């Protein structure tokens, strides 16, 4: 049923992320609604994303991404090497949130992808506490020395002591013994997790890939990490996508596994070749140990699954957008002949 993206070795994780976003159907529908009719054919990242999405949705042949990469200005070999995957996501989703501003789909990116957490300092021997709320669109999880996603989460919210050299400064009170930590207030409908497999190394001043075993489940209960649970919306997550990489460097092989409709029927998207695969190939096989493994995972909250993955028909694509892309295709085929 699904079509691939053309191979573009220098773009590393880009293709895998494009598919991930394409299959967040509620995002996709919102993308098709952006008022792009006036945009510049070659400078508009919102237009270029609509074009990629349309073509992934209608083309029988593998879809191209050069107009997209031009639009957001990452046209060099090391544009992709100087950035993390989530930084690409931010560049894409921001352009798109901004273009949806003032429209009926304003607020769609925050609604899907944004959560809130509290970061806090608590002094031990005096009453003074500081709470600060931060929003996040993604979470970077540590995997070195952790067996599984559960353990990463426990480490994320684990309390970090501050004393001796590392003491905290409590103004009125003094420098003080304290505890530092984070808790989640909310977890969004679509949860983007990056795994910290690529880490700086001082002993050799260079980033190295860590290929250790790291287990992640199909079904992920996260109530334990919330500051306050909701008994009417339990934080149960369902695995949607597994972004995978083989080898040790930016020359390696990047693929993504998805179960697009949430029903546990999986596929592997390996640039232009899309094929059915087993649940075992998408999940277990990419734990690592034994250089092929996952560096980013997408989960969808169970109570939102129906909404996030609502069907998208061609009726959901304004005809002004169809005509403009179909005219582009007409003229390319014309210069071709
Ligand atoms: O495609 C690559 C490079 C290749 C490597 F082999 F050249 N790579 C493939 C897998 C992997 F982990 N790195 N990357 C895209 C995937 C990547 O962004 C995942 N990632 C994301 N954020 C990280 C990683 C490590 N630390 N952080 C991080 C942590 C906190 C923060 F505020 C910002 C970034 C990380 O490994 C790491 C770099």
């Amino acid at each position: 049923g699904y079509v691939g993206l053309k191979n573009q070795g220098a773009t590393c994780y880009m293709n895998s992320l494009l598919q991930t976003l394409f299959f967040t159907n509620q995002l996709r529908k919102a993308v098709y609604m952006m008022p792009t009719e006036g945009d510049d054919s070659s400078k508009s990242v919102p237009l270029a994303l609509q074009r990629v999405f349309y073509e992934l949705q209608h083309s029988d042949k593998p879809v191209g991404t050069k107009k997209l990469t031009k639009s957001f200005g990452w046209e060099t070999l090391d544009s992709f090497m100087q950035h993390d995957v989530q930084e690409l996501c931010r560049v894409l989703l921001d352009n798109v949130e901004n273009k949806m501003k003032g429209t009926c789909v304003e607020g769609t990116i925050p609604k899907l992808f944004r959560g809130k957490m509290v970061s806090y300092i608590q002094c031990k021997e005096v009453d003074y506490r500081s709470d600060r709320r931060e929003d996040y669109y993604d979470i970077q999880l540590s995997i070195k020395g952790k067996k599984n996603i559960f353990e990463s989460f426990v480490d994320y919210v684990a309390v970090e002591q501050l004393d001796g050299d590392n003491k905290y400064d409590a103004g009125e009170h003094g420098l003080q013994e304290a505890e530092k930590g984070v808790k989640f207030l909310t977890l969004p409908p679509v949860l983007h997790l990056q795994l910290m497999r690529f880490m700086y190394d001082p002993q050799t001043d260079q980033n190295i890939k860590i290929n250790d075993r790291f287990e992640f489940p199909e079904q992920l209960p996260l109530d334990e990490f919330l500051q306050k649970t909701d008994p009417k919306d339990p934080a149960n997550y369902i695995l949607h996508a597994v972004l995978v990489h083989s080898g040790d460097n930016h020359g390696g092989h990047y693929v993504v596994y998805l179960n697009p409709k949430g029903d546990g029927k999986w596929c592997k998207f390996d640039d232009d070749v899309v094929s059915r695969c087993t649940k075992e190939e998408a999940i277990e096989h990419n734990y690592g140990g034994h250089c092929t493994n996952a560096y980013m995972l997408v989960y969808i909250r169970e109570s939102k699954l129906s909404e996030v993955l609502q069907a998208v028909t061609d009726h959901d694509i304004p005809q002004q957008l169809v005509e403009r892309l179909q005219e582009e295709k007409r003229i390319e085929a014309q210069k071709r002949k």
